[PDB]
């Protein structure tokens, strides 16, 4: 009922995700890649919800969202596994992405690192944290100071030249997820994709609150949780900067 | 020589684990915040290799030390290569993924290897008669992987856009830890096909060698030669069944340098 409650019951679902998750990649088989991995979660996740939350809606990416409308009271956003592609091809750097959403209000966010054993969690009225120790807003970041992560195969070229010429360095975890919280976490100045599904961001509006980020569509607007809408997660001090450079010359997008 | 390696090991070992205590101390001191990625400093780097010079006066007194915080004879007997910090920017801006790297030489053939990932505890070895390691867990050659199907790391800022392009075109997909030592682990783990650098020092690459050999990895100049461990050139590690795919792609069309 409380969000304590709810955050004690989901703190236990992931800790026990910890004794599935060996034997999938054990058994791991694979079909913009999907494995046995990220289905499994999936359906323990909605068969836990269906157990303790039974009125509570899940939008996920390996199900059919159709249902899924302006007006859910109870709402879980999921990606069970964001990074699949690292983890079919590295078995690191990948993570479960969870959020909940009360009339559409960010209530509680998860971003589970499954490979580190790190669990950032956001809760309203309480702060984020990683593994318990409360996150702090990161130090201000100029972009020049900062380094930046995008996805830079789909934007073009003169664009992506302007990207690192501003900024101190570029890197790229692989994961939206990851890449996000280290923007949370002060270790990036930002993180941008261009063409997000609702589960690649759910988790990060809360965050972003909580921790004085700036979070828009590339146009600077707020983004609708129930929609994607090209992004940005950014430190406040390189947000403008970013979006400047972004839109410039008539944009980021391929010729 | 006189020791063994196994002896070398276990005090190289040892001061890796001593250093645990070390480092926590150093990064809590350092917060700036306005020099650019070529101008860092920092004392992390210095007290490191300090330290190991430290190490090396007092166990191996006849041992000489090429590290970069810091060459007389050709022919050293014993010679250690040491990057004290390898992924400063990364040390500095995030304190992860950096590492400490150190290869000992012998008459000139690589024997030991440490690519110590100190912020996941990870140190990875390679011992020139036991084989390589990630604590202790033995390493095997990794899976044949072909370029489509690789995912590859190099410095996308260094090299021409178009070649770049080509690059991207290519292989699986695109990442960069962003220090050289971690971004090769990984292509030694079987993670990344390959990664590139297009001007590392001695330092950078040393460990390396020893790793490429014992678990059958490609580790050549982008013209495809031998490097030589005392003198850095444009480099590529890579798993056998990418890199003459690679190296083609880097040489075709006039070639991956940016402003030629
Ligand atoms: O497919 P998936 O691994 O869940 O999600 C992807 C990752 O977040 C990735 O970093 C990329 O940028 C894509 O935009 C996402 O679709
Ligand atoms: O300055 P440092 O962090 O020891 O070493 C650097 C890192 O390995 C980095 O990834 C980069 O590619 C440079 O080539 C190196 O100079
Ligand atoms: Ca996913
Ligand atoms: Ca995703
Ligand atoms: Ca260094
Ligand atoms: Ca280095
Ligand atoms: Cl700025
Ligand atoms: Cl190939």
């Amino acid at each position: 009922k409380t969000l304590q409650q709810i955050d004690k019951l989901i703190c236990s679902w992931l800790k026990q995700i910890d004794n599935v998750i060996p034997q999938l990649i054990m058994e791991m088989t694979t079909e913009d890649l999907v494995t046995n991995v990220d289905k499994q979660i999936q359906q323990q996740f909605q068969q836990f919800l269906a157990t303790y939350f039974p009125e509570h809606q899940l939008l996920a990416e390996e199900k059919s969202n159709a249902m899924i409308t302006n007006e859910i009271n109870h709402l879980w956003i999921m990606d069970p596994i964001d990074g699949t592609a690292n983890l079919v091809k590295q078995q690191e750097d990948y993570c479960i992405i969870l959020a909940y959403f009360y009339e559409g209000k960010p209530m509680l966010s998860y971003v589970y690192d499954y490979p580190h054993k790190k669990l950032y969690k956001a809760i309203r009225g309480e702060g984020a944290f990683c593994n318990g120790f409360k996150m702090e807003e990161p130090p201000s970041l100029k972009l020049e100071d900062a380094i930046i992560s995008f996805n830079a195969q789909v934007m073009n070229l003169d664009t992506v030249q302007d990207l690192f010429d501003a900024s101190f360095s570029y890197r790229l975890v692989g994961a939206c997820g990851l890449d996000s919280m280290r923007v949370a976490k002060g270790q990036f100045g930002a993180h941008i994709n261009t063409n997000p599904k609702p589960w690649d961001i759910a988790a990060q509006f809360l965050f972003a609150e909580l921790l004085n980020l700036k979070m828009t569509t590339l146009d600077g607007k707020a983004i609708d949780h129930l929609k994607g809408a090209p992004f940005i997660i950014s430190n406040k001090a390189c947000h403008e900067t970013v979006l400047k450079i972004l839109n410039a010359n008539g944009g980021y997008q391929k010729y």
